[PDB]
């Protein structure tokens, strides 16, 4: 039973140590660059510009290779104060890490990511201290197109934090488009959260059509959660489920259009966040029909892992692999454009053969590094295949 996130972390993994290979080539590369372009005795063998593309490429890969190293999933969630959020992610983390209470803040953040370290802390923005999670609740946010709050969980508590997973809790939903621009640009999943004792709300709709009009095919979840109320009504339960469905349906397939009506049946979910944390939580007759209900929870998780480490993968490496891909035909091509010289070099007007000697090593090494280009183009098209279908 592998988590589907091993498939994200795998590809990071991959594509890291590509760019680590190519900024060791390309700057190998260069130093060949640089000798032939600056030998007195070559004439426009390589020239200037030759060196200064590729020493651009090499300026730029150690930037590439960094922002890589700090890649990672990211799912916010959304909804009505007191639908569920903090207590969903919580469940997602097997214990309370988020309080309840204090659900005044209208417009400041939260997030959760996984600590190497044994203890929890959290910092606030524009700061590197490591306060106490236990003042989550006195935060001023006085002066507060709201802030951010980082929570730092260990990550050998959770397998989701240690899997380079980031959790975002929002304000109730009840500018948006600053919400938007400040904290879902980089957002691979989305999930509402709704209370299944009321009715999906066009202010929870109005802001999903805005993130759908800022961004191409989102991921989104609906996660029909307190759904534990209605245990042991199981024949009001089912009618109270089809009207939930009904709506959900017709949101996410006819008004939003991001999926159709078969594959929206994998995004509408019936839960209590509730059940499932007092399940997981470490240190009573159960509800009718809770077991269930935590089957149908697990699902969800599984089914999110799925399509979240499959869209992060793309969303966030493809980008450099097809600039990785193109810095290679370039480097080629100057490999080509070397040793052609060389040659033609070599049979035009060459004479001595202490000269011819030296072309022939200037085409040697030329073919050698091209050799290293294809090899790495290789690696990259195995990335492409393995990591990035259409
Ligand atoms: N019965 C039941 N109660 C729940 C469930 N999930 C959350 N609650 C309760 O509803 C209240 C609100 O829970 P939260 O998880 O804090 O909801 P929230 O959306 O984060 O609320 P705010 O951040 O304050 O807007 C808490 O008292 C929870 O115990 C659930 O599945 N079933
Ligand atoms: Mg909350
Ligand atoms: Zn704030």
């Amino acid at each position: 039973p592998v988590s589907p996130l091993k498939h994200f972390v795998l590809a990071k993994k991959a594509i890291t140590a590509i760019f680590d290979q190519l900024l060791e080539f390309v700057t190998e590369g260069s130093h060949f660059v640089e000798a032939t372009y600056k030998n007195p005795e070559l004439d426009r063998i390589a020239t200037e510009d030759d060196l200064v593309e590729m020493q651009g490429y090499k300026d730029k890969l150690s930037i590439i290779g960094e922002v890589l190293s700090r890649r990672h999933m990211k799912v916010a969630f959304f909804g009505r104060t007191s639908s569920g959020k903090s207590s969903v992610i919580n469940a997602m983390l097997w214990d309370k890490v988020l309080p309840s209470g204090i659900g005044h803040i209208t417009n400041c953040f939260l997030s959760v990511e996984g600590t190497d370290g044994d203890k929890a802390y959290l910092m606030t923005e524009g700061s590197d201290e490591k306060k106490s999670v236990k003042t989550v609740n006195q935060l001023a946010h006085a002066l507060h197109a709201g802030c951010l709050v980082r929570v730092f969980w260990p990550k050998a508590k959770c397998a989701l934090l240690r899997d380079d997973l980031v959790l975002v809790d929002s304000p109730g939903t009840d500018e948006l488009d600053s919400w938007i621009d400040k904290f879902c640009l980089d957002a691979d999943v989305f999930v509402l959260v709704a209370n299944s004792e009321s009715t999906l709300m066009n202010t929870e709709k109005h802001f999903f059509h805005k993130v759908n009009e800022r961004l191409s095919k989102p991921n989104i979840f609906i996660l029909n959660n307190r759904w534990d109320a209605s245990a042991s009504e199981p024949e009001y339960m089912e009618d109270v489920r089809r009207q939930h469905m009904e709506r959900c349906l017709h949101f996410l397939v006819e008004e939003l259009k991001v999926v159709n009506a078969l594959e929206a049946q994998n995004r509408i979910f019936f839960v209590s966040a509730k059940e499932v944390l007092s399940a997981r939580k470490q240190k009573v007759a159960l509800a009718e029909g809770f077991h269930a209900r935590l089957q149908e929870f697990q699902n969800f998780e599984q089914i999110f892992e799925e399509c979240i480490s499959q869209s992060a993968v793309k969303t966030k490496f493809e980008q450099h692999t097809i600039r990785a891909k193109q810095i290679l035909a370039t480097v080629k091509n100057i490999m080509d454009s070397v040793n052609l010289a060389a040659e033609d070099k070599r049979h035009y007007s060459a004479r001595l053969p202490k000269e011819i000697d030296q072309l022939e090593k200037i085409q040697n090494n030329s073919k050698l590094l091209r050799n290293k280009a294809v090899q790495l183009e290789n690696e990259l098209e195995n990335f492409t295949k393995q990591f990035l279908p259409s």
